[PDB]
């Protein structure tokens, strides 16, 4: 019953634009809300993916490959799953094993991926597909792998068991300020809360 | 290494921000950024709280009580976590139960809370707390809740089962074309996962 009646442009940069949004309520009244968009954003699926990359190796307790590295919002270090902005006519699963072997090297195989889901919806109309990938670690292609990082990219990978995730990340956490990403916080509690 | 160097506010409006953010690279290069950030963040103090209800009952598994509303950004209904801003000196499991208690009229019991985690870091400065709370469904107190939304708030109460989260979030993505929020999906994935 709700919808969008407009969307004014408030200011707009190379890479972001603040707008004001009419809409229309349940009750038939107009409403405004002040919305965040990416420029860089296609009629495709969705402005990008983020990577859960299950490192499995026999014998041993699975891991969860992350991300370390400084964001400028933030003014501060971050611990993210491997994420990345999607390329025409490329899907979901494409771009997720490209993003995973470009920031960490590793070969993965698609085990499933979820429709575009929203970032933060009271704020802005970002959305990504999530992929969990499973990486075979007995597989010579992941012995040693090589991440090719491109100019003013600067990201440190983290391995951490799967089967202690939440209190890892706790570990971490306590040694430096340092901000753990909310789909990842969100994901190491479930693993607590399942079982 | 890497730090801020200057924060230049490019446009604000009542509620968002943009500025244009310079930094340092590692390699001692300045570089910039276009940041987004809220305009109602109190000091000391993430944004707000998601809450993460657990539904229990004697004669039935687990349920996790979610909430879909229209999201202007989004320019269509999403599925999240019961969610609020943080009420200034108001701490993240007030804020937390008292959101919960609005939005779908149940009265939880505190379980955990987790220290302050972003919502898109390449996007914004914007943080939550993830409090999961308990809701005993026996009570009596509980057997037909109702809500009390403040100005203007038209929000949906859906309650999943835990133990088949994820499917059923699938289903409603499908009949409905709404859109999932990115950590309600993030959790019901490791709960797959782990079982
Ligand atoms: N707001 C911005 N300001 C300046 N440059 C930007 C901005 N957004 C994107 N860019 C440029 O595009 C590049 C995209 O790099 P990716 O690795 O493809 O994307 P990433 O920054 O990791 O974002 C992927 C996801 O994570 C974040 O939560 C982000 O909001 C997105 O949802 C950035 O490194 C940068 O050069
Ligand atoms: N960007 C905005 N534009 C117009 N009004 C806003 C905006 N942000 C907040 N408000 C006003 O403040 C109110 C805050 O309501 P809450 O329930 O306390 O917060 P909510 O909008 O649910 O946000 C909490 C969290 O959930 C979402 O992911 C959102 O992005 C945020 O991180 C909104 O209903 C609205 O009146
Ligand atoms: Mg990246
Ligand atoms: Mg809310």
């Amino acid at each position: 019953k709700q919808y969008i009646i407009s969307e004014e442009l408030i200011s707009e940069g190379k890479w972001v634009k603040l707008e004001k949004t009419t809409y229309m309520d349940p009750t038939g009244k107009t409403r405004t809300w002040e919305s965040v968009k990416r420029t860089t954003r296609k009629e495709q699926t969705a402005d990008g993916v983020a990577v859960i990359p299950v490192l499995q190796r026999t014998l041993h307790y699975e891991c969860i490959v992350l991300v370390k590295q400084f964001r400028p919002p933030m003014g501060g270090y971050c611990i993210e799953f491997p994420a990345g902005l999607i390329d025409d006519g490329e899907t979901p699963e494409a771009a997720a094993l490209r993003e995973l072997e470009e920031e960490t090297g590793y070969k993965g195989d698609i085990a499933e991926c979820s429709p575009a889901v929203c970032m933060d919806p009271g704020l802005s109309n970002c959305t990504i597909h999530i992929v969990t990938v499973t990486i075979n670690g007995d597989d010579a292609e992941n012995a040693r792998p090589k991440p090719k990082p491109g100019d003013g990219e600067f990201v440190e990978v983290i391995s951490l068991p799967k089967n202690d995730l939440l209190q890892r990340l706790d570990a971490l956490v306590a040694e430096e300020h340092l901000t753990v990403d909310a789909r990842v916080y969100s994901y190491a509690l479930a693993l607590k809360h399942a079982n």
